[PDB]
């Protein structure tokens, strides 16, 4: 089967808000803010608790930005990663536990410290384009394979 998650991206005319995980899955890397959707809460509102959580920021809309599905060789579950955007975010962005915040100009998104995927679906979401992507990971840094199209709705 497969198991929920979500990402933030608040995405901005000039720039983009990225946090460094600072432990758990995924740390030294820099992503969007997100994480595991609790029973009890829908998809968009896991998404705010975890931007909350991670930045102390609450936004007003969030907008279905992409859904990419994650195969982890020798994990049962698949992470099907939900994915949004917003441009307004409510707040000024605070370290966490789990995150420290950074703004980056759109020209300087630090692709090789990110999760190497980002470097194949950022662009459609820098373009304002849907998206529906696949991606196989033996480990944290090789994809064996992927699928990556554009959607009408995600
Ligand atoms: C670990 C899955 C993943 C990802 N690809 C990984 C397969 C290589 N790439 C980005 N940008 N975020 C990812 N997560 C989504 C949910 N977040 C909250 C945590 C991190």
């Amino acid at each position: 089967a497969s198991r929920l998650y979500t990402l933030v991206l608040v995405l901005q005319p000039q720039r983009v808000l990225l946090g460094m995980k600072k432990r758990g899955f995924g740390a030294g890397r820099w992503n969007g803010f997100g994480g595991k959707v609790q029973e009890g809460e829908t998809i968009e509102d896991g998404a705010r608790r975890e931007l909350q959580e991670e930045s102390g920021l609450t936004v007003d809309a969030l907008h279905k930005v992409g859904q990419i599905v994650f195969e982890f060789v020798g994990e049962p579950e698949l992470m099907d990663v939900h994915v949004f955007c917003t441009d307004s975010i409510q707040g000024t962005p605070v370290e966490s536990d789990e995150m420290r915040p950074c703004w980056f100009q759109l020209d300087q998104i630090p692709f090789k410290d990110m999760w190497p995927d980002d470097s194949y679906w950022f662009p459609l979401l820098l373009q304002k384009k849907k998206f529906h992507g696949y991606f196989k990971f033996q480990g944290q840094d090789t994809i064996l394979d992927y699928t990556l199209r554009e959607v009408d709705t995600v």
